[PDB]
């Protein structure tokens, strides 16, 4: 995290994980076409001519008062695409929270399951514990015709239990709630 006691405000990083076309960036567009221009900075998209995330998605949020301090939330979308390992890894700096957007097709169901162990062996070599850190997961793309179950794609996914939400990105259900839910945990009085 970073506090300034003298500024009197909390920055926080949170960290949109998953594999290739799972809707991180989808994610962070929808947050920030229903963001309040007052409240929230530019959307940074490092993304490649093909519309893929080459480095990764920047959206801060000046979001309200904690106990009278600032806040504000930095979320990022690393490129998830395989072949960007070498860049995705970085995005986990300092990073505070994270959130793992798996693709509920059936077809990436493995890819899900293989990026979900890239992240955990991406944040203990950065020196960071995938149970120990503050982390939700969601369940994109609930709106087709063959989309895995929920409760199979929890026993693929989640065996330890961490909130779950599905979410329709690009509409932006479960999105919102997503970032709350992350944010809750992030905001540690531990
Ligand atoms: N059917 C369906 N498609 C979705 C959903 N969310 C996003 N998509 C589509 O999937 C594609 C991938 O979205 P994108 O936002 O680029 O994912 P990403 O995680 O950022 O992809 P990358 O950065 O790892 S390469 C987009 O074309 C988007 O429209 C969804 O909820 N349901
Ligand atoms: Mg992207």
């Amino acid at each position: 995290s970073f506090i300034n006691y003298s500024s009197r405000e909390i920055n926080c990083k949170i960290v949109y994980y998953g594999p290739g076309l799972c809707g991180k960036t989808t994610n962070l567009q929808y947050i920030y076409n229903k963001t309040a221009a007052e409240t929230k900075g530019k959307l940074i998209s490092l993304s490649t001519e093909t519309d893929r995330t080459l480095f990764f998605d920047f959206l801060p949020l000046s979001l309200g008062e904690i106990r009278g301090f600032k806040t504000r939330f930095h979320l990022y979308t690393v490129p998830g695409q395989v072949f960007y390992d070498a860049s995705r890894k970085l995005i986990l700096k300092g990073v505070d929270g994270v959130v793992f957007v798996a693709d509920s097709q059936i077809e990436r169901m493995e890819a899900n399951m293989e990026s979900l162990e890239n992240l955990r062996i991406n944040l203990a070599e950065q020196g960071y514990d995938l149970n120990k850190i503050p982390y939700v997961i969601q369940y994109n793309k609930r709106d087709l015709p063959n989309a895995v179950t929920v409760e199979e794609m929890r026993k693929a996914l989640n065996h330890r239990n961490i909130p779950e939400y599905q979410a329709v990105a690009p509409t932006g259900v479960g999105v919102f709630d997503t970032l709350k839910a992350v944010a809750k945990l992030v905001l540690t009085e531990l």
